[PDB]
């Protein structure tokens, strides 16, 4: 454990390794409650597992005028158009992913893959991602997710569509599927294995306990899971998301969040080098309460990181799954 | 439907790191300490005693993230499991010796010390090291424990991320217009003048076209300058009458210590510093995270994780904000 950089061939980025350093269930106010008015008025239906609404402040409209075109190569600009909306995933406020059942579970992947397939006809890009904990900015504790659907490929998924072209050009394999097998071979940073998905602390991970959660076969898309595969994401999530709040003894925030295939226009198009996958980035280092600052170097040289991914998925691997 | 940027949402693109941003437009401290290891005359972790220094002061680092020597890692069996080595130093600035002030809060021929003080541990560490990192972390919502005036400095073996990125694209611009990438993008920005902050004789303080944090700024040179030790003397006591009116400015937006992270980006150093790198230009990049109050701030989290960053107030918005506030400080 000696001090070293560490590359992440997915997103193209170094890391910096310095080794050697109450909620009420219900709350008519809530206006992600069942039976709560929103802020456009409507009423939410009594319903009794997921629930998916537009958003009512969406950070992209389905209509928008576009920009003119670029005068100067120093200032570019391109339109956008997209559609944001909000899934709970159950309608307790007072449960989590990881206290809610195996088929509560199995319900939000379902919502996953039907969300997904729908907004995936218009647009080319659904960018599905869960933001938990005050600590993440999250303001509202009713357990749910976004999804904000573009017309624009975003930053990162270029970034990981510009590797994964590139390796299974270079390879003959899609990237992620040789870094299953790889990571399966090497063991040290698997932190759970089932019959149909992996997770594992990647090599170039950032966060201190940062997974990457993919399945076993080669997926480009979510909603291509087979029902034995939902089923056995929904159990190992429940395991993954129960060890995370065993390790500190509390609720785990993060920000996780699919990738897959890009949707919209099929024709002409081959996505063979994509491999579904999910990040979780939590901010927790040491404590409930001591976290990760991605600050001042991180925002002007590099990501850098004390605990190697090797040591926190060790201590991943020694949780329980039974929730504390 | 008519297009304008303070109405409609759009990306925008950031050539000097290739990143997009998505604009969705249609939206008490004493003075001394004994027990603070940054005051003079205290007393460091590893039992050193400070000096009772009236200026600025340097000290290694007593928990330091990078070590000068280190073991390289053995070559790599497979393209996607790739380590290299990493060796440096990490030294601790302090501006000046009270406790209870801050950049904007001193006079400039005091900052115009911290300017020398950047310039000669940049001139030292950069004949050893291709990459010194100068860095100030300001306010516990950066995760600053200690609040006395202070930055860092980590100088590294290997060019850092965000350096490789600017070293490409700054090459690329120079190579295919025969310019350099910020002189041009300065000579831009003073003709639409509409992202400009502040303008002096000597530097220019301007709101990118492509920022991502609220109220970010970038401050560079007039002239073309490769590396901070190159600043004449006046340009010196230029950056540090413009740095303070800055950061006056920001102080005054919400009428409370703004807080930032903040850093310095030259051509490298080390043992090619006597290549060519002209098509380098020396800029410091200003990211605070306050979006609305004093308490308000921006999170980077969900879809700027998983996606690309995201803003509400454009670029042109804030630098309008910015410029109208006053440079006396509240
Ligand atoms: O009445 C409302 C309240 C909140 N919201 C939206 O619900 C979202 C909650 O998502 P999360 O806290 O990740 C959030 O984006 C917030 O703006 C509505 O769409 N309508
Ligand atoms: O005794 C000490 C206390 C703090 N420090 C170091 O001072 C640094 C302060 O830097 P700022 O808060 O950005 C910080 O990295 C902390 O580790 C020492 O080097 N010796
Ligand atoms: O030196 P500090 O204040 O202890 O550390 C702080 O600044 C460092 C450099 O940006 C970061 O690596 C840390 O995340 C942050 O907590
Ligand atoms: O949707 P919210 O909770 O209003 O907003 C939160 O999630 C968004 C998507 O990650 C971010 O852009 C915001 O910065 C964050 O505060
Ligand atoms: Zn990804
Ligand atoms: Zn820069």
């Amino acid at each position: 454990d000696h001090q070293h950089i560490r590359y992440n061939p997915l997103q193209d980025e170094w890391v910096l390794v310095s080794a050697h350093r109450t909620v009420p269930r219900h709350d008519p106010l809530n206006p992600l409650c069942p039976g709560a008015i929103r802020a456009n008025g409507e009423v939410n239906p009594q319903y009794d597992s997921t629930f998916l609404f537009d958003n009512d402040f969406p950070a992209l409209q389905p209509d928008a005028p576009s920009p003119g075109p670029s005068d100067h190569p120093l200032f570019q600009a391109k339109s956008a158009r997209g559609v944001c909306k909000v899934m709970c995933f159950h309608p307790w406020s007072d449960v989590t992913l990881p206290l809610m059942s195996v088929p509560e579970i199995r319900a939000v992947v379902d919502a996953w893959a039907s969300v997904t397939e729908e907004l995936g006809a218009q647009y080319p890009w659904v960018q599905i991602f869960e933001n938990k904990g005050a600590m993440m900015g999250c303001s509202n504790p009713h357990p749910h997710c976004q999804v904000w659907a573009s017309s624009f490929l975003p930053d990162i998924a270029q970034r990981e569509e510009r590797s994964q072209q590139a390796y299974k050009s270079q390879h003959g394999e899609p990237l992620l599927m040789e870094y299953s097998r790889q990571e399966l071979l090497r063991k040290e940073r698997l932190v759970l294995t089932s019959e149909h998905w992996l997770v594992l602390v990647p090599f170039w991970a950032t966060w201190p306990y940062q997974t990457l959660l993919l399945p076993r076969r080669h997926v480009r898309r979510l909603p291509e899971l087979t029902p034995a595969e939902r089923d056995d994401l929904a159990s190992i999530m429940k395991k993954l998301l129960t060890k995370y709040d065993n390790l500190f003894e509390t609720s785990f925030p993060y920000s996780m969040g699919w990738h897959g295939a890009p949707t919209g226009s099929e024709a002409g198009a081959n996505w063979n080098h994509w491999q579904l996958h999910a990040h979780y980035y939590p901010p927790l280092l040491r404590s409930a309460t001591v976290r990760k600052f991605m600050v001042g170097y991180e925002m002007l040289a590099q990501a850098q990181r004390d605990l190697t991914p090797e040591q926190a998925a060790e201590r991943l691997r020694a949780l329980p799954e039974v929730h504390y």
